[PDB]
């Protein structure tokens, strides 16, 4: 068999790079980073490179820090946890700015946190699918501690005005985290430009391993450590270090970012020709605005199908996507595919469309 | 060159079963174990026999967690913050009662919690290096909420009476997590017998990937969540799973107990071996108790010395081990040994010790 996937935003293939650097780490160098022998220092100048590699993902320079983590929910808690503690707490700031399209990572963490007692105000979304600027300005108050706004939204691939957001909140006196995971290799990102104080990601939206992710924090920004035990990371997040991991995640970075405008031009031409073709179709209207997405992601509906269905019929086909809200199909590509897997798509889904509709 | 790896309570080599199996997931099945098509189900068995090896490891009932994590140090924060919130804030049990010998991770997190008011009373340690089980008695206030004593000490590769400790526990209604990231491959590990709540473990020290580790929850027993966000792990860890560490650290485990009776009888002799071999020296005094050790180590001083001196040296002749509490020199074996790497220790550990002196 030959099996599509596109279901990128879930998650993506590590890349054969990726793969092939990782692999020494996996088989004769796995001593410990911190170890003072030979087989720790040993591995000191391959971290340094990832760790490089990251840096220049995402614009951060030598005075910031870019903690390693075990994945992008590891750096959303620490985040939010993080300036509980620091602002809520220690200085009565409290209340957060987020939206209701972030990942339940950031919701889920705002929930326990409105259970101790934060108030936590949830920006509503808009007709156009997006998040105003002017919606945070006007929710900032004294009490705000932190802003989360995510760069791109993993459901419509949605941009928000991230940046707009940066500078009201240098204005406003207020700490800035931006989820940015679905952002890494799919559009350029850039710290500097955004006011981050904080930014999340996690490698296997671009194709390195699951379990692994970053947090960017913003030069003399504090933020209590969510890993406790303090040696690795000067102290930001205690843990034997994932060398194969890092080594992996600084490659993936890296290609991510080489990619960009194959993202664009290539990526970004696939999807159109995909979209088009579907809306080809009849009642296929696709969700959201469609000039604001990352280049790689579709959300189509069907007029009178459910998602889930149309889901498991492709699924049968070797096609693989997931749903959205309204359900709604979200079609996800990278550079992994190919014209001849679109056309293939095109045909299938048409097939599915017009085969599940009389039930 | 002939390199020998003596620092096995630092780290360990992956097996190369463990990476053998981890493989795949690296290569074609990538897919995200929550996506509902192919390329997330066919990965449910593979998860489903990794958890299998893990309970069996721990004499784990289908009743109880065992939650995957991003290492012990997540592990030891999670217990430490999550009794704090289910018992020292909502149940006023405001005291834990732990040791001076345990890993940082814990022993920090209890720092911090000291600093929001947490009462910690940290057992200190005896003539004979261990704690007693009689001292966890006196200490269990009506306010304790929760006993940390770890399985065994990575310093000294000493046993604490846990068990012991685990019926002190239950008699007296009290929490009870035992730190036991030392303790696997290395003697039998029985959550039943230990009357464990909360069990530590690290994929990294019984030959599994670094990056990776499990928390043994007991049935019933609730722990608020560090990575709130909740879909994986039955909502207790948030966070895409590590796919291939988790096939590794199974396969690991499962080895790991396998080789009991090799690390009781082979590897513990060879332990043995080294250490008598270097009692023959002057002032070599071996640090602690030497009956009650896990098999693979030993923490021996040597008069007139520093530990950071010893492994220097040791370091330039290809030989690696780190230091312990006064300082002294901590030699930490694994199954990869063998007699000929204890032999060329011993050469060239009196090498070394006799070169050294005159100064
Ligand atoms: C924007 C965003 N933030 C955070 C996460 C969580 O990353 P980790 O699971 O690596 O911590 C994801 C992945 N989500 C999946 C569940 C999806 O979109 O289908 C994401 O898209
Ligand atoms: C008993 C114990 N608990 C917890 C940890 C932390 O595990 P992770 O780093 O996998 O979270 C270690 C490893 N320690 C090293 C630093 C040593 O003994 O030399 C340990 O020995
Ligand atoms: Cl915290
Ligand atoms: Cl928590």
């Amino acid at each position: 068999v030959q099996r599509i996937y596109l279901d990128n935003n879930a998650t993506t293939r590590i890349d054969p790079k990726v793969k092939e650097i990782m692999d020494p780490f996996l088989r004769d160098h796995y001593g410990n980073p911190s170890s003072l022998h030979q087989f720790g220092t040993e591995t000191h100048p391959a971290i340094a490179e990832a760790l490089d590699k990251l840096y220049k993902g995402i614009n951060a320079r030598d005075i910031d820090d870019v903690i390693i983590t075990s994945c992008a929910t590891e750096s959303n808690n620490w985040v939010l946890k993080g300036v509980y503690f620091d602002e809520c707490l220690k200085k009565g700031k409290n209340h957060i700015v987020t939206t209701v399209a972030e990942h339940p990572a950031v919701r889920s963490t705002c929930n326990f946190l409105e259970s101790l007692g934060v108030e936590v105000t949830y920006l509503p979304i808009n007709e156009h699918g997006s998040i105003t600027a002017e919606q945070v300005r006007e929710a900032i108050t004294e009490k705000t501690a932190l802003v989360s706004v995510m760069w791109a939204n993993n459901e419509t691939g949605l941009i928000f005005p991230i940046e707009e957001i940066g500078a009201i909140c240098k204005e406003k006196g207020v700490l800035f985290h931006t989820d940015a995971v679905q952002a890494i290799g799919k559009i350029p990102v850039d710290v500097l430009k955004a006011n981050a104080d904080f930014l999340s990601f996690s490698a296997h939206k671009f194709h390195g391993p699951k379990g692994i992710g970053g947090l960017y924090i913003r030069s003399g920004v504090g933020l209590t450590p969510l890993f406790h035990g303090g040696e690795h990371m000067n102290g930001r997040r205690s843990g034997t270090l994932n060398v194969p991991y890092i080594v992996g995640m600084g490659e993936a970075m890296k290609l991510a970012v080489e990619h960009l405008d194959y993202e664009k031009e290539v990526v970004g031409k696939l999807r159109d020709k995909l979209e088009e073709a579907l809306l080809k179709i009849p009642d296929v209207m696709v969700v959201g605005d469609r000039i604001h997405r990352v280049p790689n992601t579709t959300l189509v509906s069907v007029r009178g199908i459910e998602g889930e269905a149309m889901l498991w019929d492709l699924n049968r086909s070797n096609i693989a996507a997931s749903t959205g809200s309204a359900t709604a199909i979200r079609l996800s590509l990278s550079r992994f595919n190919t014209e001849a897997e679109i056309d293939k798509t095109i045909e299938v889904f048409s097939q599915a469309a017009v085969r599940l509709r009389n039930i």
